[PDB]
């Protein structure tokens, strides 16, 4: 089955002009462990995730754009599932952006989504 | 297989009696995202991840008690592994902690391990 179809459909985003605690409520607010980063036309720039909010108190880290994990493993709206589940695995992350041809992003696909294949 | 022989091996723990700043400086310096809480014995209270590092900032949060997710999913250490495999998708959870028959912490099986079993 195609990523198209499985993804999370309106993706919520975020400029990497914004403090680490309001990414933290974002994550929070929407019950989510991932946060793609967009620029100002929208085209995918880095990803955060709860691990790098840990990694901001760790290391006294204080914007964005300091912590944001610069490249980003991405899935495409026409991508086979099956094909993503492996990337996540031998990659050992949880989520992936799904990106349309000019890297702006139109969803994303978690671990959390793969497994309502697994029934 | 059995979890006895795939978990990750001395496990690491901690009071609650810690900072969730201190938490956040364990898990990066393992490069970990599991942390099972113990009590003065060693016995099992509940778990904290980068996640609640980030509930933490979120809600104001101040001590590793307040947040830790204080009923835990765990792993007997002569539970096969698809078992294991099985329980933290259906309860979208990466890391389990093996505990002895007494709730004593042994180890720690995350999804990061099962996925030397898919090749
Ligand atoms: C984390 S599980 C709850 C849902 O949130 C979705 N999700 C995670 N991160 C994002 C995001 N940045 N934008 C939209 N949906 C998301 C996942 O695909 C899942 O369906
Ligand atoms: C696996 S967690 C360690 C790092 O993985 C990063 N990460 C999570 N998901 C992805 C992804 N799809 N592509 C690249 N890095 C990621 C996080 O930002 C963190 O710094
Ligand atoms: C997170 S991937 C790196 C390794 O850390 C292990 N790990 C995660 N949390 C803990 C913990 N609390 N104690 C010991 N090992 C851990 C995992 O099983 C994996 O092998
Ligand atoms: C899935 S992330 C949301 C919550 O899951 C919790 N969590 C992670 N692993 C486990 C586990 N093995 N048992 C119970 N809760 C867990 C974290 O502490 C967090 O608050």
């Amino acid at each position: 089955t195609l990523v198209k179809d499985i993804l999370s459909k309106p993706p919520i985003t975020a400029h990497s002009n914004i403090s680490i605690m309001e990414a933290a409520k974002i994550l929070i607010k929407h019950n989510i462990n991932h946060l793609p980063i967009v620029d100002e036309h929208g085209k995918l720039v880095g990803i955060i995730t709860s691990w790098d909010i840990a990694k901001a108190l760790a290391q006294n880290k204080k914007t964005i754009e300091e912590i944001m994990t610069r490249n980003v493993i991405t899935a495409h709206e026409d991508e086979p599932v099956d094909h993503v589940a492996i990337k996540m695995s031998k990659y050992n992350i949880s989520g992936v952006p799904v990106v349309d041809d000019y890297r702006r992003v139109v969803g994303i696909v978690t671990s959390e989504d793969i497994s309502r294949l697994f029934g």
